[PDB]
């Protein structure tokens, strides 16, 4: 299913630098919150969209394929998704 | 067994700050290599000694029992142990 522990640690080790607190320090309005994603994430607010962006990157956001493994990409995507849907940031 | 992927991400998120590359930026000779640990780690170079220090801390090194859960502690201890034994640092 979803290893949110692996998710959280992967998030801290690789994403926190630009997305601490569910925010976006590079492009301020493209945060990791539900609303923002529903509006800016290509593919919609769903696990598929998040995973695809993590794998391939987007603009100033780097690609994580070949850096993270599918388990790590999957867990971090679930973590981001769960934090967002639950308003947990 | 302890998941080494979780171990790697836990190490990066929480330990890399002072132990990047298996080194020690605070007390230079107290590195994460087998020899160093054989000499300085209470209990000698073994998985259990590593786990105990991570849980409890030592001097300037903080304790992690609050910050990390048992699976993350077990995983990071295994990762550090495997890196040192294979001289992978
Ligand atoms: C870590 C592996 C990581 C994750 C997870 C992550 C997620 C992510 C999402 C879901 C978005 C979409 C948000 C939205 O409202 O559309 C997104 C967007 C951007 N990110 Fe990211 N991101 C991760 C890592 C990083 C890192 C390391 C940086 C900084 C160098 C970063 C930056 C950005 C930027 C910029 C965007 C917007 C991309 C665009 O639409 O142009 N992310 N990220
Ligand atoms: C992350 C959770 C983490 C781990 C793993 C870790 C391991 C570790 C070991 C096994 C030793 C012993 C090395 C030896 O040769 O004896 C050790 C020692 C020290 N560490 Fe550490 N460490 C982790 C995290 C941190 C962090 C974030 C810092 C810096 C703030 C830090 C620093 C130190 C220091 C200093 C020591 C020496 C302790 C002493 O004997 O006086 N560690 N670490």
């Amino acid at each position: 299913s979803a290893d949110l522990a692996l998710g959280k640690q992967t998030f801290e080790a690789n994403c926190a630098a630009c997305h601490a607190g569910g925010n976006n320090s590079v492009i301020p309005d493209h945060t990791l919150r539900k609303a923002a994603m529903e509006q800016f994430l290509q593919g919609g607010f769903n696990l598929e969209a998040i995973t695809y962006q993590v794998e391939n990157g987007k603009g100033a956001m780097p690609a994580w394929s070949g850096t993270l493994d599918d388990d790590e990409i999957a867990a971090v995507a679930a973590y981001v998704y769960d934090q967002a849907s639950g308003d947990k940031w």
